[PDB]
């Protein structure tokens, strides 16, 4: 009955020993303390007041490093410089985090799933795993003074940061800048009421929960059917799905329970129908949500 | 707000991950948890897998010394200077302090309430998840081979409280565990044998919380002025799959902002129970209980 997935997110020690406090004049929001930089989202610097078409270019003019006040709670800390980045501020402070974890920077693509760490004022909260939506939102939780907190995947011990959290759009959902200081979908760092795109399904998602099926057993919904991938891509573009792109990651789930990603795409193609008064996997809907990493880690252990 | 913005949401691991460990004993290896002078572990890395349904905990026991027991952090090896048995689990005593051992509290938890999981291998932290306790005292969990001794724990203030350490997998694919007193959830046996869990429940307090975020988000269409008392509700519970209804405070604080009481949800309730009639609530088409009030009133409402 139970198929042995979770949203399961990364351990988030390494990353809650970089999250600071940051204050320029009012805003306090959080930042990313790396080495000697702290990243915070450019947006601190401006008063509740004129939230809308702020003029950041005079507002960074108008800062000093006095202007930036940076506190450690989960040490307190002096800003020596400040230079902007796209939608991020990148501040140096004096002392070096003598906790940063061998990072890099990503930039994730839609059907990824990364970590956030959600914090209030330099302190974390909570975490939680989310998948970047095709048209670049994330279904997350975040409330006033969480903007600041980051996202982040891990190859080995190795954190890759990806995203940090800026704005909530008028349907719910969220987004924010990559750490070269692009705004995920293209929104702007303003206060002002902006188009989401149609979201879509993610197919190799939903590819990866229907083998998640079939391990667990329940696979009626495979048939000996098959769909080819440039015909299910050309069927995709019309009912809100997107290209399918195979991977080793799909190919091994493909190996293990000796269904081809082809089968399923037939069977994506029904079951985008209905489940036709079947369950699978205890819904009557599709799952887009787990990636075949997500399955081959939790129920296979690779 | 189409999106609820309710995720499933975990403590963060930090403070725990500082205190897992890596404990063998013979050939059969799992996860500690070490705090302060002692390391908490499940006595079954005291038995042999040929020796695993049946085994004799009070002699295996005796027949250690504190050698016996390998001790290893990655996230060093320890010292056993001592050792004892407690209900499931081992009770180790080492020469060295964890010097990152957070404040804890050892608290059992009750069905309906959700813990944070950290899940491990050999002692290294992989990946962390929630879950509800449910009322057969079982839990939804992912954990393979090597996953035992991974804990799971809630956090108030500045106070980690250790309630789960993980024993095994039941038939259906869900999970259960011990408390850091020594007991399993649901009397189940650390004994490595087909064991039937009882029938599970809707948890009714989380539905209600449920039903409380879906209003936080404008969907209300469900609320009506009529209502059930609690002890009415209790009664069609019993017969009806669901838990016991019991009020919170925390439940009081999302009917005192949405003006909607609580006996209105739970007539709601009695009447979606047999369906939706073709209508959502958050998405969803069934009634979800996997959201306690606490985690309603943090995520939507910035309360704790």
């Amino acid at each position: 009955h139970h198929s042995g997935l979770v949203k399961m997110s990364h351990p988030s020690g390494d990353v809650e020993a970089c999250m600071v406090q940051v204050t320029c004049g009012s805003m306090t929001l959080n930042g990313l303390w790396l080495d000697n930089t702290v990243w915070c989202p450019r947006h601190v610097m401006c008063p509740a007041d004129q939230l809308s078409d702020p003029n950041y270019d005079a507002l960074l003019i108008s800062m000093t490093n006095h202007s930036f006040s940076v506190q450690k709670h989960i040490a307190n800390l002096r800003v020596v410089g400040h230079a902007m980045q796209g939608t991020l501020l990148k501040l140096t402070v004096d002392v070096a985090n003598p906790s940063t974890p061998a990072y890099t920077f990503t930039t994730v693509k839609p059907g990824a799933a990364f970590s956030v760490l959600a914090c209030y004022n330099g302190r974390p909260t909570g975490t939680f795993t989310v998948v970047m939506r095709p048209n670049y939102t994330i279904k997350g939780s975040f409330l006033c003074g969480s903007c600041g907190s980051v996202g982040y995947t891990k190859e080995g011990s190795v954190i890759n940061f990806c995203y940090m959290h800026q704005m909530e759009l008028a349907n719910g959902t969220h987004t924010g800048s990559a750490f070269d200081g692009t705004m995920y979908g293209a929104f702007m760092d303003k206060q002002v009421h902006q188009v989401q795109l149609t979201d879509k399904y993610c197919s190799v998602n939903v590819v990866a929960w229907l083998y998640a099926a079939i391990l667990n057993g329940c696979a009626w919904f495979v048939k000996p059917n098959r769909t080819s991938v440039v015909s299910f891509n050309e069927w995709a573009l019309a009912n809100q799905f997107t290209e399918f792109v195979g991977t080793q990651s799909v190919d091994m789930l493909a190996v293990k329970t000796g269904v081809a990603i082809e089968q399923l795409l037939y069977a994506i193609q029904q079951l985008y129908t209905g489940f036709q008064g079947k369950q699978i996997l205890g819904s009557t809907m599709l799952e887009d949500e787990f990636t075949p990493e997500d399955v081959n880690m939790q129920i296979m252990g690779v």
